[PDB]
C-alpha cells in the first residue's frame, strides 16, 4: 500500500518522467513523479505504480525504462532484492536488473548483476 522514492548511485531520484519518454535517474529531490507505489502482484513479485496511474516496465531491456503502462503484465513485475546495507536492488522478469546508468543515460533493466548503479536507497513517503 505505500508510496516510496528510489536514490540512485549518483544520489538523484529516480523519475517516472510522467510516462513521456524513458525514465531517468535524474531529480534533486524527490517530489510526485519521484513517487511510485509498491503493488503486490501475487508470489512475492512486485510492480510499480508512477504518478500518471501507470506502471513501470523493463521493456525485457530492449529499450530504456518507462512508465506508461495501463496494466500490469509480464514485463511490470519485479524482484525486491533486500540487500545487506538496507538499499534495494529490482530484478525484471529477463533476469536482468533495474540500473541508474549513474544518470547519465536513461535508466534500463539489461545488466545482468547488482553492482552500484543497481542499488537504490528507499523510503515510505
Ligand atoms: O512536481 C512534479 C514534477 O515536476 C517536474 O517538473 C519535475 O521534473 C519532477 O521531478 C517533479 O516530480
Ligand atoms: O502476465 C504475467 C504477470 O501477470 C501479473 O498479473 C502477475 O501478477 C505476475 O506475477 C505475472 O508474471
Ligand atoms: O506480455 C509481455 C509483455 O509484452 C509487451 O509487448 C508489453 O509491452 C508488456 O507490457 C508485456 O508485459
Amino acid at each position: 500500500s505505500k508510496t516510496i522514492w528510489l536514490q540512485g548511485f549518483n544520489s538523484k531520484y529516480v523519475n517516472s518522467r510522467n510516462g513521456q519518454g524513458a525514465m531517468w535517474c535524474d531529480s534533486d529531490t524527490p517530489q510526485a513523479w519521484e513517487l511510485f507505489t509498491v503493488i503486490d502482484a501475487g508470489n512475492g513479485k512486485i510492480a510499480l505504480r508512477g504518478n500518471n496511474g501507470l506502471y513501470v516496465s523493463s521493456e525485457n531491456g530492449e529499450q530504456a525504462m518507462t512508465c506508461n503502462r495501463p496494466a500490469i503484465n509480464g514485463w511490470e513485475v519485479f524482484d525486491w532484492i533486500s540487500n545487506s546495507d538496507g538499499s534495494v536492488s529490482l530484478r525484471g522478469s529477463n533476469g536482468m536488473y533495474v540500473s541508474s546508468e549513474n544518470g547519465e543515460q536513461a535508466i534500463t533493466c539489461n545488466r545482468p548483476a547488482i553492482d552500484g548503479w543497481e542499488r537504490f536507497n528507499w523510503a515510505a513517503a
